[PDB]
């Protein structure tokens, strides 16, 4: 066969060879001798920059035309006399649906070419960046009929501070840290929920309190923002048929925004672009819910259907969170607000897969992170191969500001 | 250059420096992760894999450095600076396997390794040997329901003439029949080893749980079928503890799951034919060999028969039947006698692997994805826990199909 990894599906016995992962400028973490597959976490600028505008003038089909030559030459001349370059509008939207169409740990990706994308690259302020993301808020929410957005903030500009948004969603839940070692809420924010203390929060006590906006602008110390209430919707959690389940007073928010990471684009850093889009079930249902180190639920909801949590074989951790799981979809459902079950998602995702095949030869991908952390072989991705490697534009972790 | 390992449950981290004793490269370079692939796309070099192989011996009985130790080194480049090659000491043999078994990355049930019972079978020159051999393996491994980890050991491979094998990918292995409305009859994992047997004069059942005969294969001899005595076979008939019409399902498992297709490599020496087994984890059959859905892909008529909603993804009807057809497995395993373990229990004692293996070596090769069930993933500590994949010696590798 061909020079390029061989990859098969062992449910359905098909072929296919990934020659996209040649193109990719940036190495991961393995080497011949190791996999570290499961681990988690001007000269340089312009090989970059000319890069991105080679895939921006071969997606509108100009490469190599003289509006190609011309804006690679206006490009180099903006570095040459101001080290940095600035992008056209329609470059940072074509950028911003490219970093998530490269998203290898993204199961949501047969979305890609449906992205609302804001320009906030005039924002100047704190409270400006606070009506941006209020804005983008209320435009994905959509009340409930949920729609892919994300808002770009000015780029990383040479000795001169970040725009950054602090939380790493837009929208979570508080954790408490209790006298008895304990956490109120989810243990996830413990930091971030401190920090909006120290910065003059008053904090609640609930186990679902939404965390404030700690919002930074270059150069000056983060701002509170509080959003209003009316704003962020949330679906109460009950069960289809396990009539107790409404009682134990569970809820979700609708609108998954991730906010502390970095888009790069051609070389261009843009620390705050915040991006969001609707959930899968699992996300909630089985991570959120369901984590050891997060509300950590199972075991109260194993006791209130009667299951035997002494003993592993009674399968109760099982049982019990697939009800969670079927009262996230349904709880969802009920309250018309968008929401993939890991199923469909994962089908969507194999057909992305067949697009990308013959658009691009290939998808950058993340078995681990593509495969739902519930039912996992249940679904088609299990047998699938898939290759990882970094594409750009991209979307990359960056340390958080404090 | 030693990669750290962290656990994101509890936030403790390691740092595997056992890969640096790796010699043998995986797929993966720093351009692209490879790790999601199921299967891999002269004196000098065998002298320095003997010798590697001679210390680790020597150092694992604590005599490094000692006379015996300097002998057998002399012994074996001797050997091959004659012959082209050399042959194990028996206790040789015994820690090579456990080594092998330690080091397999994609074994969640290696807190046993030290556990295993070696069976010499290198004096074997037929067929039909092999035959007493692997039937003598199956009664002691199976052991009336309390099932103890085997290996036996055949001839190593030789550079002028074919291989020992064993045909079959499992020692115990149901058929599967091709049928003319295209569809299988039985396991169709197996449609092709099933026909190989027919071919070399298996007369077939038409069942749906039709234990397999073994085609055994000498060196550059046809291989030839032998049936296993149906009392050396112990299965499980498969009830619910609380569905009564599960039964009526007509469903069955075997109790022994017994890899006989795999390469062992120890000091350089191959050992083509080295049948092993141990005992399942239940998703094993519960999950992937019922659910699959190239496989017996069971679940849609054991949602229809919970009377489940099929008619959409989203009431997770293969979610709850696939949790009921594992805790059938459990629940007839468990009523029958048979060891087994779930899936829960297992990833706790591989947790507690990684701890042993992280003081007694500062590692363990672990592929995540393989380690991870394949129901109820992050529901269990290995999820959480990153892992380091490496190729260590001595070791099990895939080799092609002898056909
Ligand atoms: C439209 C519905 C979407 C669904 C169902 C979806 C689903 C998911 C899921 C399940 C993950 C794994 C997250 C985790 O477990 O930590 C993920 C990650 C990710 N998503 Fe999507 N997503 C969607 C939309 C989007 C959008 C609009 C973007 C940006 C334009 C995006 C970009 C990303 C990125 C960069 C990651 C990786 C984060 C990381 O590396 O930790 N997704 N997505
Ligand atoms: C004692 C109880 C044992 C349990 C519960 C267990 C469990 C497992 C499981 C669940 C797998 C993954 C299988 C798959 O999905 O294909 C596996 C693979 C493996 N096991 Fe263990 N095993 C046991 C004993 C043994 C023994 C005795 C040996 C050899 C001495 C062994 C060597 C291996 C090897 C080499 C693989 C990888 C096969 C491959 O790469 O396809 N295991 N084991
Ligand atoms: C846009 C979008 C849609 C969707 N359905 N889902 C998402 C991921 C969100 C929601 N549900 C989890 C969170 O993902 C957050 C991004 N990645 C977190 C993983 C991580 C990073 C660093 C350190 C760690 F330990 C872990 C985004
Ligand atoms: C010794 C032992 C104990 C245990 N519980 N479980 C086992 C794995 C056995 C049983 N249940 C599955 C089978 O695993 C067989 C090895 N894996 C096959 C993967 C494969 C896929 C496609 C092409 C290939 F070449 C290889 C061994
Ligand atoms: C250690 C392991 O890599 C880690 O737990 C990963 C596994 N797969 C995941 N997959 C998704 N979608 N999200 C996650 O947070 C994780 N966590
Ligand atoms: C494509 C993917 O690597 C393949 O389906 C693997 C995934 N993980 C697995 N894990 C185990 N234990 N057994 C398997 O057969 C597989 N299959
Ligand atoms: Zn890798």
């Amino acid at each position: 066969g061909p020079k390029f990894p061989r990859v098969k599906n062992w449910e359905l016995g098909s072929i296919t060879y990934d020659t996209l992962c040649a193109q990719s400028q940036q190495d991961g973490p393995c080497t011949p001798r190791r996999c570290l597959g499961s681990l988690v976490l001007a000269e340089q600028l312009l090989s970059q920059a000319r890069d991105f505008i080679n895939q921006y003038y071969s997606s509108i089909k100009r490469s190599g035309s003289q509006a190609h030559e011309e804006r690679l030459q206006e490009v180099e001349a903006e570095v040459a006399s101001t080290g940095t370059y600035h992008l056209r509008e329609s470059e940072l939207v074509f950028g911003a649906k490219q970093a998530w169409r490269n998203a290898p740990r993204c199961v949501g990706r047969i979305q890609w070419g449906k992205l609302q994308v804001f320009d906030a690259r005039d924002c100047s302020s704190a409270q400006e960046m606070f009506t941006y993301i209020c804005n983008h808020i209320k435009y994905a929410t959509n009340r409930g009929n949920l729609r892919s957005a994300i808002t770009v903030f000015p780029q990383r500009a040479p000795g001169r501070g970040d725009f950054r948004i602090w939380n790493s969603q837009l929208v979570r839940y508080a954790g408490y840290r209790q006298q008895d070692g304990s956490v109120r809420g989810d243990p996830a924010n413990v930091e971030i929920t401190e920090l909006c203390i120290q910065h003059g929060w008053t904090p609640g006590n609930g186990r679902f309190d939404v965390l404030p906006l700690l919002l930074q602008a270059p150069d000056e110390a983060p701002e509170l923002f509080v959003l209003p209430p009316e704003l962020v919707l949330e679906v109460p959690l009950e069960h289809p048929t396990l009539e107790w389940f409404a009682a134990l007073g569970l809820r979700w928010y609708a609108l998954p925004a991730v906010s502390n990471m970095l888009l790069e684009i051609g070389g261009l850093e843009f620390s705050a672009a915040p991006f969001s889009g609707w959930y899968m079930s699992t996300e909630i249902g089985t991570r959120d819910l369901c984590d050891p180190h997060r509300y950590n639920i199972l075991e109260d909801v194993a006791v209130c259907m009667d299951l035997d949590t002494r003993t592993t074989s009674s399968l109760w951790k099982d049982k019990a969170a697939v009800e969670i799981n079927l009262a996230v979809l349904h709880s969802f459902q009920l309250a018309k607000v968008t929401i993939v079950d890991h199923h469909a998602a994962t089908v969507s995702f194999m057909k992305h897969l067949d697009n990308e095949q013959k658009a691009r030869g290939g998808c950058p991908a993340d078995w681990a992170w593509i495969v739902p952390p519930i039912s996992g072989s249940l679904t088609p991705v299990f047998h699938q191969e898939m290759v990882n490697y970094i594409l750009s534009p991209a979307f990359r972790y960056q340390p958080d500001p404090w």
